[PDB]
């Protein structure tokens, strides 16, 4: 498996959209390498669209929880929580090649029911918004009135303009 | 037509989901009803299990344009959003016949797609919950409070019950 | 229209399933016998399996809010709240032909979703259950106990048996 | 109307399939034929293939029910219940024209669930195929145990040999 | 097998729905794991939204009937049973990283047939309710009236919140 | 007819989703009332959430091409186009029944294909937006940079609420 | 028919989509109005996405089949085929409303099968689309250079537009 | 895999529906652990909702076939042909976690076409009510009358009340 | 596996329609083969109806591509493409079995847009069905006149007929 | 593994459309390779029509991340992202068999929503458009200019023609 | 695998439909075993309703193409195209087990389109089904007239039939 094999240079690779199943096998993985060698770097690549909320919140705390480096490294692109799981790598191991799109929102849901019903999922998810929208800042330097701005709608950005708006640190040339 | 002959005597029937199509009827009788005569009454049997709120209160809208007095009486139920509307027949005119039942309720919707929008659409409903509950609190003698704790899940009544309850005035048994 | 010159000689078919739509067609027939002739008898032919119960009932409640007898015929078969409406014909004017099938059984339903809501509409349909269960026993003679025990499961019986249970009055052979 | 004209010669015909929809319709028409004139007789035309016992009983039952005779014409063909009310057509007048196919069977059905209802079920349809034979016995002149043996399976038979039966008079040809 | 990988460091992730399936392969896990050493810690990482209720029973009927202690790691989500799961950790060994969001609610379920059958099913989901409710009360310290109060409808709630509200010890913040 | 006899007394009932069908319909109607007399005043009941863009225009074309007045009163609600035909009407002639619901946003549509065609579309739904905005502040008295900001999102208003945004120009209260 | 009585005035509505049957009511009503009288004038209003060549043609010539001339009136819309039809109005006569929109193109299409019948269908398609284009040039005053151009992708543009263009000779305003 | 490692400490877990697959799965495990060592117990775990009943019996039987004792232990719950199961094992060595659950049915099943065949199948099931009724009594203490009453529809009940039923032995709490 | 130790052999089996992952296996396996010995002739069996064209001519550019003679041998049959292959085996070693079919015609397409794009395709197709007649031509030593003639339908051929039209050298009967 | 023995040689093959996994894929086989020694050039065959854009940046990129040469080999064809890729190879070690085909174009895509988010993805599809038009300028010689009329449209292209055109360095034969 | 250990034995089981797929494994297993021994015999059981022509002549053609004697056993059935490699079996050695059906029939197939097309795939069908007709004629040592005679409708055969008709040689009973 040409996965199993590079996961043994310590690279993960975050293919496409995320939701449990796959949020379980980073997390599995990132654990793995943790126990492996706690001290090393891990390489994340990151190709991907989004997706389930808390699915990628499990991988960025875990990214956090284990002790070894998570360096983040965005290939073709980083969108929604592939951006968001972009820019939780190590500050200073987040990288991205020269043509990857990197693109920020707000999140994405659903409600149905009675109006009581409709409220605790629009109160949980604007919740789940305010929880994100600072983490961006806290990890671009921007501030949470300018990431709740250009969150509004889909804030597509090319490498260069992602290292410079703070989401990565180093567009390998 | 069976129907068009009945409404020659002033009645007027709102049977089975209510939505444009079914409330846009109701209310062309009742503007009609009300150029044939705006001085006799009107008497609108109902038995419905609701529908769009919106289309519902085109018809109790138009209850309160026309001059003519309407008189509400539930045969089969009147739930939900008919149940609003049996309520909202002329003071001392809203009836039920002996084995028909009456609900009570909060409004049902859905909302999809950015944390924004479910917002919109989650205070826009609940904005119509309480427009109703006020009507509805209104119309029965309850307080708007004792309305909203009674229509948090759906409340079934007997002819008997919603008498006693405010939302009618008389059992014609 | 065949049902309309028959709704002259003051003739009224049930047939087929009930639901809102079929049963406002056949309370709008009664309302407008009515109108037509307030002591004249009405015959009310029915061949049904049944289907929603507010629908029923609200047949039911018609029957008795008018001033006219309306006598019931079973031709074919009364199953469920087709045999329900038959037993609450006119006193006396009560008829099925020889080889009409006749079964009582209980309210049948849905439920789904919090575990809170099953139980308003479990009991909502426990009500129905009851409040029918004592009307056959009036309209039969027969004690609430015997109905209990008798509709648990479908309670076939012919004509002849269903004039001695006291469902009907006479057997038109 | 074409089938109006017709009736209009007091000619009702019967066609497809039975149901409830299409019983009710036979009914009333039987119904609204003996109302114009009570004394004359009626032709009652078959091309069927059988249908809903308890909606063919209602027919066979509404043509003993009324004054007139009630007679039969089988053309093209009347196969289980469409053989089963050709036969109870009017003493003498029950015919077929030279090609038609009659042919008859025992009851088909169905059951699901617990195995007390399907016990239920069981017992309700072999009451109504010892009905039927019996009275497939009365009409035709055979034994209830030639009819029952020959209906253990479909029995297709000519004009001809259902007159040798007894299930028609005459083969008007 | 990277999940076969860290079953060996006595890690187990319990990701996505619940239901017998995946029940039945975190109960064969910990079977496993009681026979590799009956006392060492197990490790049973949560991330479901929930699923089938007496399914989410037999992982934790089972984390009590073998030796070892069943700690229990709230990463990203536990909703539903996987809350009620992750509260059923061995006590001082609950936690959750910084960012995962536990919900609290009511057993779901559904109900047809005859109204013996609703109630019958009506009554079991009350239990489960009041089973679940319970534990949710042993666990947590919450008294039987806060929890019902509270899981009536979605409770959403932080790690933070969470400890806070006796659901875990501690977030591994 | 019951809406036929409202069109006699120059009555038209705009009712549900918009299309080139219902366009045409009140097209029609409009342009019959303005032969049948060019001074009368025309009413024009609304209760719509909206439609196809270019149906919508058409109407509201038509509304300023005939002679006649044409007053509008929103029952149910008015939203999106809707909201916008309703604040074409005549001046001081634009109505809403005390509980309507009055809802402005911006155009939604569709492209496929090439960039060149999306990039094409784009541009034509950007210009069918400048020109409505500027229409709808052109109606209400609002600057267009106003209009451009609310409409962003949905926006929902009360009958009371509309007339302060200039909307309509009473409330038949 | 709201739609016959415009029709007496000579007033033709294409609504919609053109097919064979849109097309055949029109040219009926075009071939029935020019009976009625050659003289008057009659106005055909247009709101058209388009639709099939062939069926746009069948218009386009008994337009300048019949003696009347035919005035054409673009409201909500004259896309591809309706705009080319509109085009087609009796010079001077031919108007729009000042929303309306008015699109040209190229024509669509698809083919499949054996290479020589794609080359076949592909070869009959562009002379459609040239056949088209010489119209559109000779209509609007453009060259048939400017207009293959101009329609190569959609080409939107307004009512003031269309008449600088040439599409028609004056906005109704 | 997981499970076959605890196959070899002869534990095997029946989880999920029952079916002539699964059926024949756990009797292939079952022989195969008694060719093995024909003394040692066998513990089956039981966590299903029950299914085909032929299919269940043929796992019955073969836990009496062979020599050694197949001890039964409920997890999640064991209802219909699970609960049966699960009363068969071995006596005094059916266990049961604590909030494990059990319920007893009658079978449910179909059949369909001629009344001939729908009582073969009929009475084919009334005899497996009857067998499974039987044994039911024995292995539980309680009578086939007691067992008749309560299996009549669902009857749940929680691992005490299951050993006071005379179901399983102890609970192992 | 089977068809791994028939490659063993150098033996190549083609079977089925052609498209890009059956035409990558082909390849994989044509130069995996060149490897093992580039002097080494290969047999490739083809039972094909056809498939995609530039799949096809995959398979074609890599037969030539590498340095070992690619035999090709008809069994079952050789049609479109598939017989397209079958000619292009190197020169002498062109075999087929004594009941293979052969069929050659030209290429089968499709296209749906804009007449510009339906062009495009258009012109496509038909430079390879001209690309390939000139290749078959070659192949088979026919001229490009005789090989259009002949692929306009499809040509069905014995393996007799084949290699006297030079599509195959020897037959291996 | 046919494919993972073609690995060996240092060959790795992308056959048809291009996604997210697709690219992931080839993304860990160039990186393995670049492990597996960084000097040793790399075959990359492409046989596609191309597929999602990011996916192929995400190839490219990683294509001149590593060390390795990466040369390209067309076969059967390379269309849009297909051709992109293929001349993103090696200067000097582009390669095309004979008769694959080449086939250049613009971006396709899709919007839905609201105009504001149309206009987001117009813009972002622009964007790529005339980063992709620029990076095949470089790739091929030819000036921005050339390539944007080139690309308007489906550009077919002969292995030949390609290398005329500068997007393949040599066609092997 | 277990068919596989079979092969060992020179046994290749044929079961099931006939098509590329089943025919190339059976290929694949003939050219294998001669790969294996040259000399001995090859075991072909034979339980196929038929499949493709072409197909089947493939594995025809190798039974025939390789070496060693072809033994082909009837086991089930051997109808259609199955009869037809029955009978092809080496001259002798054809066998069939006591109970085993043997059917013959003429060619099924179909065709779509232009006139010239059908008569094309008609003679096609035509040409196989006189080839057929010969081989089967041959086979048996019949009359190619009395072949074509049986094979109109579909021949069934026992096994004792199959001998004396000259499709199998020996009856293993």
């Amino acid at each position: 498996d040409i996965y199993s094999r590079l996961l043994k240079d310590r690279i993960v690779l975050l293919s496409g959209e995320i939701n449990d199943s796959v949020a379980s096998s980073i997390v599995a993985q990132l654990l793995f390498l943790e126990a492996e060698d706690p001290e090393k770097d891990i390489g994340l690549y990151i190709n991907s669209p989004g997706g389930v909320i808390t699915s990628g919140l499990s991988i960025y705390d875990t990214m956090n929880f284990i002790r070894p480096d998570v360096s983040t490294i965005c290939i073709g692109q980083a969108a929604s929580m592939g951006a968001f799981l972009l820019s939780c790598g190590a500050k200073g191991k987040r990288f991205s090649l020269p043509h990857s799109r990197i693109m920020i929102h707000q999140p994405l849901g659903g409600a149905q029911g009675q109006a009581s019903d409709i409220e605790i999922i629009s109160n949980e998810i604007l919740r789940l918004k305010g929880l994100m929208n600072s983490i961006l800042a806290q990890n671009s330097g921007q501030s949470l009135e300018q990431i709740a701005k250009d969150t509004d709608r889909d804030f597509y950005m090319s490498a260069k303009e992602a290292k410079e708006y703070g989401l990565i640190d180093k567009v390998l040339q």
